[PDB]
């Protein structure tokens, strides 16, 4: 049995007051507390606790659960900014817990995306009584997960829609309606019917709507394309190797925050008790179903799962029962293509065997048509891939990490861009027996361009039998940012660079009868905003004033241009 307290008012250290409920179990005397900070109303816990835990269970076990509308949302005081005040109101907020009469010293978090990153926020405010965290979907560099990215171009569908919806829920929660509410909220709908087309104006800064709803979106997200001094203030992650707390994270192959979840676990396992577990996931689609791929009933978000596995968990981190996570193993991954979860020691899996998969191909490797292979011998004849990039006519994204975008496809089929000139395939010969890739991905391309800057991309695919052509993991890299995401600096046209492509992770089994391809392009949009070829600031720039590129991919025993894939032999 319990009870349920709501708006309680705990006060920040500048006086401001954020909003709490506090569920509390009918007992003896203090218990262990768990913390969720949530910018979607605390009083909506049906909206996310489906994405993560029948956390009421923890109630009825004698925990307490306190959430928290976070500082300017709904019942809280003060101004809504994401992400720059949430350090320290974790902290202020843990604190006032820890003095309450109903906790025994003892507190942990657990929550999904924006309430998994609230979590590392917390972490690294040194209070003592934060025992474990278990972040789900989550990232400890804003930059690199979900806004900008390891290649150093904007989420743009990420930024737009989220915005988006944040600003319908201020709307939504007005007190006192305002006249231009009504038109505001249409107009909010019509970016979410179509972000796609939000994200296609040109200068994309200006944003009349969003701009004037949330003015970070331009102010924080867009006008800041480097990772500088802003984006530095709020990451966590060079302060997650001197932590020393247990975190319990999951993440989904198709999931936006994906190569930073994964990033987090490889952080913190050495100095804690660390928990991992992926499933196949996009962020708005847990079902295990997708228009040409189905990955069984099993592959559903298993709830009820994860609800034992947290309050192990917890048990053993928050109540000191050392044997309660007896028999879970460290890693459990949903292996596609078997489409199976599998319990593993590590992540990275132990004895990876990182392996350069070179592109080849007679004549011109253009369409799906085209000659491109992918080998693990280096080609013999030097050969060169070349196409348009167009910033008028960006490739379309299918599938992948999409948030709001059709971000419910993860494993999509690519044939509808496989006819494209400007979309480079690269295939293995049919297999007759099993290549297993599990673990982190990336490419190493030797490219040139007439421009002084543009995009490459690269894209992991499965190839099944009856042609679909099923999407795994991609990234970009944005040419200025070759180097650095820091510092960049344009390229001469003509010159060949080596540049990596950071393509985040997958686990997927290719079976006998399928093959491992890769497409390589110079955009993917609008997952990525496209590139204006013109090295000046992109998100200021109209289209008219944009160049397309000539592109080339090099490929020989000169320029062994490849994708090394995590193989997995048991």
């Amino acid at each position: 049995n319990y009870s349920v307290a709501s708006n309680v008012m705990v006060p920040m250290r500048d006086g401001v007051r954020l909003a709490v409920d506090l569920y509390r179990p009918d007992a003896d005397g203090p218990v262990p507390v768990l913390l969720v900070r949530n910018p979607y109303d605390k009083f909506d816990v049906f909206a996310w606790s489906t994405q993560s835990t029948n956390w009421l269970e923890f109630v009825r076990d004698g925990y307490a659960v306190v959430i928290q509308d976070t500082r300017g949302l709904f019942a809280s005081e003060g101004e809504f900014v994401p992400h720059v005040d949430d350090e320290a109101d974790a902290e202020d907020t843990l604190s006032w817990i820890l003095e309450q009469a109903w906790c025994d010293g003892n507190v942990g978090m657990f929550g999904v995306s924006y309430l998994g990153v609230t979590q590392w926020q917390a972490a690294v405010s040194g209070v003592g009584g934060l025992k474990a965290i278990a972040p789900s979907m989550a990232s400890a560099d804003l930059y690199r997960a979900p806004w900008y990215g390891p290649g150093g171009a904007l989420s743009v569908e990420a930024l737009l829609g989220w915005s988006a919806l944040i600003g319908t829920g201020l709307i939504t929660s007005r007190s006192d309606a305002r006249p231009e509410d009504a038109a505001d909220f249409v107009q909010l709908a019509a970016i979410l019917n179509d972000v796609a087309g939000a994200a296609s104006v040109t200068p994309l800064a200006e944003q009349p709507l969003l701009g004037r709803l949330i003015p970070w979106v331009i102010d924080q997200v867009v006008d800041h394309p480097d990772n500088d001094e802003s984006w530095q203030s709020i990451s966590l992650f060079e302060r997650l190797g001197g932590l020393a707390t247990p975190a319990l994270i999951t993440a989904g192959w198709y999931d936006g925050f994906v190569g930073e979840s994964l990033r987090t676990f490889v952080a913190v396992k050495d100095n804690a008790d660390a928990r991992l577990v992926v499933g196949p996931w996009s962020h708005s689609n847990l079902t295990g179903r997708n228009a040409d791929r189905k990955f069984g009933i099993a592959a559903t978000y298993p709830i009820q799962e994860a609800t034992t596995m947290h309050k192990a968990f917890f048990d053993r981190h928050l109540r000191g029962e050392t044997d309660a996570l007896a028999g879970v193993p460290k890693v459990r991954l949903f292996v596609m293509g078997i489409d199976e979860w599998r319990d593993e020691t590590d992540w990275p899996l132990p004895d990876t065997a990182y392996t350069p998969f070179y592109l080849g191909g007679s004549g011109a490797a253009n369409t799906s048509t085209g000659g491109g292979t992918l080998s693990t011998s280096i080609s013999g004849t030097e050969s060169a891939d070349t196409y348009l990039y167009d910033p008028a006519d960006p490739v379309p994204s299918l599938g992948g990490t999409l948030l709001f975008h059709n971000g419910d496809n993860g494993p999509a089929d690519q044939r509808p861009i496989h006819d494209r000139d400007d979309v480079l395939c690269y295939s293995t010969e049919v297999l007759t027996d099993p290549v297993e890739v599990t673990g982190t991905v990336s490419a190493r391309l030797f490219v040139s361009s007439s421009a002084v800057d543009t995009d490459f991309t690269a894209k992991l695919v499965d190839v099944f039998p009856d042609g679909r052509a099923i999407a795994l993991c991609d990234g970009i890299v944005r040419m200025r940012y070759r180097e650095t995401l820091v510092n960049p600096t344009l390229i001469e046209a003509g010159e060949i660079y080596e540049v990596a492509i950071d393509m985040l992770a997958t686990s997927n089994v290719f079976l006998p009868g399928h093959r491992i391809m890769v497409q390589v392009s110079s955009s993917n949009f609008p997952k990525y905003d496209r590139n204006s070829n013109t090295g000046g600031v992109i998100a200021r720039e109209q289209l008219e004033e944009m160049c397309t590129a000539v592109n080339r991919i090099h490929r020989g025993p000169e320029h062994p241009s490849h994708i090394v894939l995590p193989i997995i032999k048991r």
